[PDB]
């Protein structure tokens, strides 16, 4: 699996489960097209989210639906999502990794390419 | 003015300057209207970006060039952009500013809400 | 005044009020003087925390007094304290500011250097 | 191994391996006793860093040598080192998790407690 993600809670000291999220491919005339959906699990991952034939050359928009998490939390969030947009060059097995830590007010986002 | 930016770069302690961002509001239907562009001054800020007019409540999104950024910077970024979405609740000249640390594969970002 | 802090709260959005504050600068043998304290306003800030004359050169220490803040809150915290450890270099009237945002189980911390 | 470490560079997008690090426990008088020593691998780890048995209940302090991590990487740091300090309660074998994200001027630590 090329596409990894990695979510962390700020609040709890946790991995955050249960959090939404859809991977979209950029189109040429600016659109997005959705090639997978998934919910985190318990360690605030999904598995083999995506495919090696999912995953060619272009621009790509992880959206997570980091609102509903923190409503079920009890908390009163800030942002809608939390989006991460980068430009994959898969050649080579090169593999990505999204970590994603998560407060109510803010987020922090880094990425781990091999 | 009720939204704000201060954006940092997290590499030379900093504020970043001549960061491009563009300010879009979400309709019903679910797409966006552009409502301003702006870039950020010496201070990594930009005066009055919009008017309390054209702020009711609502989904906004602002997204910040982030990857023009690094590549003057001379360091190579992950990000194709960082865009930030949140939900605003204007009633009573509540203000946002929206801060925004920069890395070339890193950013946090986080709101102070008066 | 050549050394300033700005804290926020990463969950409410707010600044840090409140939060108590040591600054202490490290002797040739590798102990710690301490030289300063204060106390946030609601702004997140201490004004006048030490003077020019009260900053050569050298290793200086900021602790900040994160966990009586989350307790206070009403969230149970997981640093002790938060730590920022630094070199000063003030030649030519350069000011520092020691920005840090914090979360229960997180905290990030930047400076900005004039 | 109750006390693991995960630490990531956020401007080349890789874990930052060859950190060296200390664990410390402190004393009744305020004191630090150094309980081991290690270098991060080229994950970002360091595997097997303490036992259980070297974990007994109290405050312990994690200090992080980022700035020879920057000089090697030719970047001019902000801080001297990284310290994270924390009371562990590990009956049960609850587990610790350090994460720390670097660049030259700022630094993200969040923890992951079982
Ligand atoms: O699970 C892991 O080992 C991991 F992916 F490396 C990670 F620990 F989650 C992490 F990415 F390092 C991290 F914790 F998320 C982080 F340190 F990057 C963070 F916390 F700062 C951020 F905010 F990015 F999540
Ligand atoms: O300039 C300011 O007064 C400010 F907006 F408060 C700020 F200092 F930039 C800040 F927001 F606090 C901050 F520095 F950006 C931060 F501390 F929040 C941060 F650095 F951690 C983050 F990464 F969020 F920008």
């Amino acid at each position: 699996c090329p596409l990894m993600v990695k979510i962390l809670d700020a609040v709890k000291g946790t991995p955050a489960g249960s959090v939404a999220l859809k991977v979209s491919q950029k189109t040429a005339d600016g659109g997005w097209t959705q090639i997978a959906t998934g919910v985190t699990d318990a360690t605030g991952e999904i598995h083999n989210l995506i495919t090696e034939q999912q995953f060619p050359a272009g621009v790509y928009r992880v959206e997570f639906d980091t609102k509903a998490y923190w409503t079920n939390q009890g908390s009163t969030p800030f942002h809608e999502v939390a989006e991460v947009v980068f430009d994959a060059h898969p050649e080579g097995h090169r593999h990505y990794t999204l970590a994603l830590l998560l407060s109510p007010f803010s987020y922090t986002t880094t990425a781990v390419v091999s």
